[PDB]
């Protein structure tokens, strides 16, 4: 039974107003309602992965859980594996799989961060799921953000927050937050990002909504603004919205949006927004296709509507060699030529590289760069001809140029991390000079770049 190259995930995320859910739920798990939705061809055709997160949730796990099986039970014919479940306050994560991937699973892990200060701290925040599949790691997050239309800053910190605090994945990865430990992360949640347009605009709104006219309303969500200023959400992907606003419904039809301020909502003002998302960021050229991104029409116990995506997403499998693991093989190498880091930063401590692999047996410390002055201001450290040879653990090529290397540029002074980048080795050609790049961030924020050319020596 051979290993599989491609999988597909369904995400979920659905903030359930605190209500039981009603009796049928399968339109969720089966992509239908309005969007981009699945062909009804492939029905009976499970995901290998379902994550579900939830929000304002008012379940037990196991009274979740229950009815999840049950549902896939009644759509597939398949009765599937819980991978994880983890809580935190009402925000819940649960990753279930096909049988037939329990022996490929490991590495599970589940944390929660619990976002605000005194006041905003109780009951908003996120929980997260990773493990490795096969060769390939795999990371869920569902956040709960701040509510409120005049809170897209606070929204934004919750971000920075959750992605610099949540403990999941490889704790030998040190200096890499969670959007860099997973060849595939996908984010999702109730972010809470509102349509940011006038109070009095809330009957044109419903308006457009009715025409299935969005243009006008998503050029002013605040996550797609916010993303394309760079102030969140850095260097994720998100498909194309073609669905209605997910928020504020009146419970109990899917006929009316409930926007107008009520002793109920602070006297604040719900704009049909879309609040309830799903991101996704992989490492560069792995292989991930949207294939859904919707909504449900037929559930209608929450103030909130279902969404749903789901991916395929290349996985590999789980190498061995004569060679690796237990040592490396000769045969393969990695050098970098013409390499400088271009950094943000005002400082002047000396800098060195930290290069991360799972296709290395321990990561690999540079000699510290050279610090030029750069003709606007920046600083540039040249590494030049200087980085050291990295030994690869096999040296196939059809394993050697499916992997990554992480890059981490830490002050001599310090040894923090000023900058984390990802370089791909499913290079155009070996033992060959090629250009590399990355952008580099610290804190998911941009602090820098990396940049020179690679030579990749494989067994062929
Ligand atoms: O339970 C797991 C992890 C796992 C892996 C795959 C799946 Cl589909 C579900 C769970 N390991 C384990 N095994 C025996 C004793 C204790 N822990």
């Amino acid at each position: 039974q051979p290993e599989p190259d491609m999988i597909t995930i369904f995400i979920g995320t659905w903030n359930m107003g605190n209500a039981p859910p009603p009796k049928k739920i399968t339109s969720w798990f089966l992509s239908k309602g309005q969007g981009k939705t699945r062909d009804d061809s492939a029905d009976y055709i499970p995901h290998d992965i379902y994550v579900i997160g939830t929000q304002e949730d008012p379940l037990s796990e196991k009274e979740w859980l229950e009815i999840l099986k049950h549902s896939l039970q009644e759509i597939t014919s398949v009765t599937f594996k819980t991978v994880a479940i983890h809580t935190l306050w009402n925000i819940r994560i649960v990753v279930l799989a096909k049988p037939e991937h329990e022996n490929r699973i490991s590495h599970i892990c589940t944390d929660n961060v619990k976002t605000g200060i005194a006041n905003t701290l109780g009951n908003k925040g996120a929980v997260g799921v990773s493990f490795m599949f096969n060769g390939t790691s795999l990371g869920f997050v569902n956040s709960h953000l701040t509510s409120g239309s005049e809170k897209k800053l606070r929204r934004n910190q919750n971000y920075m927050n959750i992605l610099r605090f949540l403990a999941l994945g490889d704790k030998k990865l040190s200096p890499f937050n969670i959007t860099h430990r997973f060849t595939h992360l996908f984010w999702f949640g109730d972010l809470n990002y509102r349509v940011d347009l006038p109070t009095w605009e809330a009957e044109t709104i419903i308006q457009k909504i009715k025409q299935q006219q969005y243009a006008d309303l998503l050029s002013h969500d605040q996550l797609l603004t916010e993303r394309r200023e760079q102030k969140v959400f850095l260097h994720f992907e998100e498909e194309e919205i073609t669905f209605a606003p997910t928020y504020r419904f009146e419970r109990l039809t899917r006929d009316k949006y409930a926007y107008t301020k009520q002793k109920a909502t602070g006297m604040k003002y719900n704009l049909p927004s879309w609040c309830d998302r799903v991101l996704w960021k992989s490492y560069p050229l792995v292989h991930v296709v949207c294939q859904s991104y919707g909504s449900t029409s037929d559930i209608m116990t929450s103030d909130h509507s279902p969404v749903f995506a789901t991916f395929e997403a290349g996985v590999t499998s789980q190498f061995v060699s004569k060679n690796g693991p237990g040592t490396v093989d000769s045969q393969g190498q990695i050098e970098f030529l013409r390499c400088y880091a271009t950094l943000k930063t005002k400082s002047q401590t000396k800098f060195y590289l930290e290069f991360h692999s799972s296709c290395l047996e321990s990561f690999v410390k540079s000699q510290e760069g050279e610090n030029e002055e750069g003709s606007e201001g920046e600083l540039v450290v040249k590494f030049g001809e200087t980085l050291p040879k990295l030994k690869p653990i096999i040296s196939d090529p059809e394993y050697l140029l499916d992997q990554h290397i992480l890059i981490s540029i830490k002050s001599s002074d310090s040894d923090e991390s000023y900058g984390e980048g990802c370089i791909a080795l499913r290079l155009e050609a070996t033992e060959t000079q090629l250009p590399i790049y990355t952008p580099l961030t610290h804190h998911g924020e941009l602090t820098g770049h990396f940049q020179g050319e690679i030579k990749l020596q494989t067994s062929q």
